């Protein structure tokens, strides 16, 4: 029932747009910049991110950290408000609404970030500026290490080619994996994301003559994406074990793991 | 020791004001506002909000409580620069650092929002705003549980009439308390926590001819700060088991709780 999945996928496409205000279209305006309005600063060494504060809205490694630790507290409301507009959502039970959130959050945070990025870099403040990956990797050790395998990540997932349109039902899929522990109703899920698929799959076909083999290619992304919070994750534990300084603690995570 | 102990608590008052921005004298600068030059917008009712949006820096109750999120994250950092001024605290075992942090943090948050409170409502955004204890129980549910405890707190705290000078030595003694679960040696913490102490009450005595009593009251707080904790972590609890919005979940602290 074709009529549907496309209504479902234009439903999909509008509330990412009300939901996430930085979209790819967005992001690859400034990095294709044409539109030299927004030609991004770009911060490539100690010098031009020094320069730099002086026309941006912002130890490096220390403020790139919390940068982080604030841009998750956004995206979790951003990405909350897109999932209660999939349908069958908010029908679920409580329990498994929260169980998918909480799952998914992370990797559709990487999934976006991703956007955002290239092999030399990524934009950051709204688009305001690009600071470099080598600039980054010259920083201090733990930084590089958390970059890397999302750079990684993003070289592969963007050489698909996705858009805004794509993006809308692959991160719904996402949402709607009815394999996450602790579910309590997987069929219902199950369900929901089935006919989500379908609708992915026809998406592609239609908006990519370019490739076959995107829909393949693109569940295969959703395995490596939960690697990618693993890895994630872990860093973070050698950190809390083993890091000396107080400051490069995350805890804030500490404290509601431990505390909540 | 009493040289050493004048010494100590100017050196907590200096590293005090370089880590926390917003502080008591600020505070009670706008509040008694001779000083017209920040008279602070009232926010009253709806309208008065409406109004307030195009001149400060931001469902409301989900603005206040993401307000509430991002203060967090900011918060823990200005209080771990302090905590790593207090003589002999980086010393300490990595694990007890941490330990000593994390349960200090959210009892220093709640004794500073003080300084912004009154019982009529508190200053926001940096002082820009005074949002009004009424307006706040008008609004939803759960909003209005979460703050009453903290005004009450606030209330009785504040008849103490502390200063900054004052505050500095408190939040240190909170941060060294030996008594926190899971630390693994206690007798230095309690031997820095001892000094503080006295450093304390020679400093109340010197600051407050006009009451007495002040130190046995004020080590009394320490212990109602805990109550405050828990009763907020439990309003928080009810949340995530019962509220069906998944906009007015938590999340982000039901994601580090379960999967980091
Ligand atoms: O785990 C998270 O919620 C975020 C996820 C994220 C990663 C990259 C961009 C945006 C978000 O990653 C963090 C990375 C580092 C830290 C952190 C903060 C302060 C001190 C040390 C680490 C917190 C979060
Ligand atoms: O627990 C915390 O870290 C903060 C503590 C705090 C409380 C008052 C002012 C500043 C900080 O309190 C919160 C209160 C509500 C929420 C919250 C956020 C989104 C949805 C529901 C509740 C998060 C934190």
């Amino acid at each position: 029932e074709s009529a549907d999945l496309r209504a479902l996928a234009k439903h999909l496409y509008d509330s990412y747009i009300k939901s996430f205000p930085l979209t790819k279209a967005k992001a690859r305006a400034i990095l294709t910049g044409k539109t030299t309005d927004k030609s991004p600063f770009v911060i490539y060494d100690m010098n031009s991110l020094m320069m730099g504060e002086d026309k941006i809205k912002f130890e490096v490694a220390i403020r790139i950290f919390q940068g982080c630790q604030f841009r998750s507290v956004e995206a979790v409301q951003e990405i909350t408000e897109y999932a209660k507009s999939i349908p069958g959502f908010v029908n679920l039970d409580l329990n498994d609404q929260v169980t998918l959130l909480k799952y998914g959050v992370h990797e559709i945070i990487y999934t976006m970030l991703a956007s955002l990025m290239n092999k030399d870099g990524v934009l950051i403040s709204e688009g305001q500026g690009f600071m470099t990956r080598e600039f980054l990797k010259s920083l201090r050790k733990p930084l590089g290490d958390f970059m890397e395998p999302k750079f990684e990540f993003a070289v592969k997932f963007n050489a698909l080619e996705l858009d805004d349109s794509d993006l809308a039902i692959f991160i719904a899929v996402i949402i709607l994996s009815g394999d996450r522990p602790g579910l309590l109703n997987v069929k219902p899920i199950e369900d929901i994301q089935d006919n989500l698929l379908q609708a992915l799959e026809l998406q592609l076909k239609l908006n990519h003559p370019e490739s076959s083999q995107l829909f393949a290619k693109l569940l295969q992304k959703m395995t490596d994406l939960r690697q990618i919070v693993t890895e994630h994750v872990q860093l973070l534990q050698v950190i809390k074990k083993t890091e000396t300084d107080m400051s490069l603690h995350p805890l804030l995570q500490e404290i509601y793991k431990d505390l909540y």
